[PDB]
DNA sequence: TATAACTTCGTATAGC
DNA sequence: ATATGCTATACGAAGTTAT
DNA sequence: TATAACTTCGTATAGC
DNA sequence: ATATGCTATACGAAGTTAT
DNA sequence: TATAACTTCGTATAGC
DNA sequence: ATATGCTATACGAAGTTAT
């Protein structure tokens, strides 16, 4: 690790990339650094029947191919960044992620996809909470309802700051995002629940949404969020809320996460017959292909053909 | 053939390409082989300049642009397979391949497509056949609609066993693929016509169709499928049926095809407003590009510009 | 510039490349030379650091990502053409035109877009023009009404013949384009008057609109066009017209040009929840990427999740 | 004449 | 999220008629 | 104290 | 049908307050 | 027998 | 606007039953 970390402490600016990307590359960094100590190999720059051979040591421990193409990415990127040959580029590794691939879009492997939170759902939830006067109900179901409504990211949600909230036709409430999101008529009235009961309106800087002890004490803040893993764990509750506790298959989407109603939303509005532009614009997409792959799990069936055939559309 | 043949006859598992793929891979090896023999060249390994005037010879004697991107295809394989340079991987194989296309995208060449079976075609076909009480007749119009409502390839419909059958909302049939496709309440109802006077519901096992000779007398079997080229002929007849003979201009889709009714409901749902994903789920396509080049010829001018200026939409 | 011209003719047929792109090719051989004159280099063939710091020299007088692509490809091209290596096949070049486009892609340079002539827009000067009995605004009235409706180009607007109009259903007119476009009621009415009263219809080789004089005098016409250039006028002088002179920053799209009404139509289907097969018939796309990045800037906000929560579509 | 109302051009840049 | 190729528009300015 | 209700972390992997 | 790059979430677990 | 109504095949080419 | 890979249909013709 010290070796890791500090031979790398250079690329000039950390600012050339990203907190998350830097935590990648050293967590690889880390990765292919214990491998090649046990087996005795060079660290850097890397040999490619080496590098081949690492890809092929996570392959062989169960890995995705997408954690392998990251691996793989941060490796290529040391060494471009240290002017030097992308191991992508030799044979040797070009032809392992073949390899692999194939493996798998044989074996049947793909990437998997957060448990929806869908209309159903949210109003199932709605019926379990929309009555409760505890601060932490007020405080998730609101959160639901804009994560649900706008479709946001987790770490988005997370830096909403009272001050991004206007009001438009009918009284709905209005997002800016650093871009505007118009809530609904209903979610628009949890959300100022929220914000009555809390008091996080007192200072506009304050982020929308914060903790709330054991106490049922909010805690208002302009400079702390809640993390994007306790937006997580609202999803998770309110999860165990309606199924209770999970299996200990120890797989992932077990129970909702943080893209669960970005997923669900998004099946929503296609089930619905919801044109692309249209479905771009809620969720703020700009590739076609992109939301296409994200919605590649639609879940209803939504029989165009029967409609048109009893011209009962 | 034979040296072609038996020289293959290794690839270890045969398992390794689709029985269709080895299908192609000797036409070419065959074509390649004879072209070789008659102009005294080298047919393995494949030298790049003599690849390159073997595709020209394609061209030179008027095989559409797919056909010759087979033959370059199937002749990279059996290099890559037998690890070896891949003729694509050739300046002269690069460039012709190249010079080959620049000329028909500019000779105006385009890939054809089959004959669309639409709903006024539907219409018209049952107009004539649903009162008949010929077997063949009560077969075709079901296999038809099928074709139509669901949208599914010869290969799929020519599988699916009574087995794959249930039913949903209304008493319409649900048919599971490997995916589930819903039928119209009237589709399911000639289904069922077809499905009470050939007797194949009398094993689950037995494929939804099967023959039925002069004697009109079905043939139930869960071991023997209707081929793909019979389904073709039900399309070409129904063709004949409500417009007589075909010219002997040679040429494709003349008459309707296996791909006529996919083709035509594609342009049916697209036509009506239908969108993209709807579409896409319609016919199981995963990718927009794809759907989007499939619909290249939609057939009849939507006005969504007359519509919103009319206001009238 | 002679020595760029002169040496240039050749490229044996003129009609290899279009008039448009040999008029590209010349300024960028010109601008190329004088620097390569300026800065001691060898014009042709081009050696690759002096490309790249051609690049970098037009980056560093603030010329877009896509003018440097031009330049670049154009470069590219003599050197195919006369069988050379590509610049772009070259390490330095490569690697610029990578190190540039981030350096934006950073920076927030984004490609512009014209500025929109949407229905509400259309409306408006009709408001003001309608009643007019200017030959003047009748026939750009009429411009306009074809441009938004029809979403066709100032190159295909200019060579519409008289002879290219047929009317459908309800006696709306029908332009077929080398493809046909149908126009609705009031638009069709409006390109009524620009006939009766310009006299075009007295030839039908005659272009569907010609000029118009200070006499008031128009000169229909079956050789001469409307130049683009006079078409991209009416749009700005019908800008002017609502708006006043423009602002002297000197940036494009400070009023209405020649795609304002290809682009405003695009939104206008877009925000009113038409399907991407519509849009792209509308507009004559076939590819969805094209068509969705055309409609990078949907300039309303949909609230599709909205309708959806309030059930209110 | 003066001028509108174009056309022609050349560099810059969007869109298929 | 993405590069590279050809063809189109953007627009100020200089040249052209028929007034 | 014990504890809820977080935050911080690190490996794994989805999504723009 | 498709590769490769950067940035985000997934989630068990270990650390942190204010009860 | 002759024949319909298939199946099998092989080259050509569309579609995922 | 775009190349390259694998798998499917297109269709005339020759072979196969059960009439």
């Amino acid at each position: 690790d010290e070796v890791r970390k500090n031979l790398m402490d250079m690329f000039r600016d950390r600012q050339a990339f990203s907190e998350h990307t830097w935590k990648m590359l050293l967590s690889v960094c880390r990765s292919w650094a214990a491998w090649c100590k046990l087996n005795n190999r060079k660290w850097f720059p890397a040999e490619p029947e080496d590098v081949r051979d690492y890809l092929l040591y996570l392959q062989a421990r169960g890995l995705a191919v997408k954690t392998i193409q990251q691996h793989l990415g941060q490796l290529n990127m040391l060494h471009r960044r240290s002017g030097l040959p992308r191991p992508s580029d030799s044979n040797a590794v070009s032809l392992v992620m073949r390899r692999i691939r194939k493996e798998n879009v044989d074996a049947g492997e793909r990437a998997k996809q957060a448990l929806a939170f869908e209309r159903t759902d949210f109003d199932q939830v709605r019926s379990l909470m929309e009555n409760s006067d505890r601060c932490q109900d007020i405080r998730n179901l609101a959160f639901l309802g804009i994560a649900y409504n706008t479709l946001l990211r987790i770490a988005e949600i997370a830096r909403i700051r009272v001050k991004d909230i206007s009001r438009t036709d009918g009284g709905r409430m209005l997002i800016h995002i650093g871009v505007e999101k118009a809530l609904s008529l209903g979610v628009t009235k949890l959300v100022e629940r929220w914000i009555s009961v809390s008091g996080v309106a007192d200072d506009p800087n304050n982020y929308l949404f914060c903790r709330v002890r054991k106490n049922g004490v909010a805690a208002p803040s302009a400079t702390s969020q809640l993390s994007t893993r306790a937006l997580e764990g609202i999803f998770e509750a309110t999860h165990r809320l309606i199924y209770g506790a999970k299996d200990d298959s120890g797989q992932r989407y077990l129970a909702w996460s943080g893209h669960s109603a970005r997923v669900g939303a998004a099946r929503d509005m296609a089930r619905a017959g919801v044109s692309i532009p249209e479905i771009m614009q809620a969720g703020g997409w700009t590739n076609v292909n992109i939301v296409m792959n994200f919605i590649r799990n639609l879940d209803s069936e939504t029989g165009a053909m029967v409609r048109l055939l009893e011209d009962g559309d």
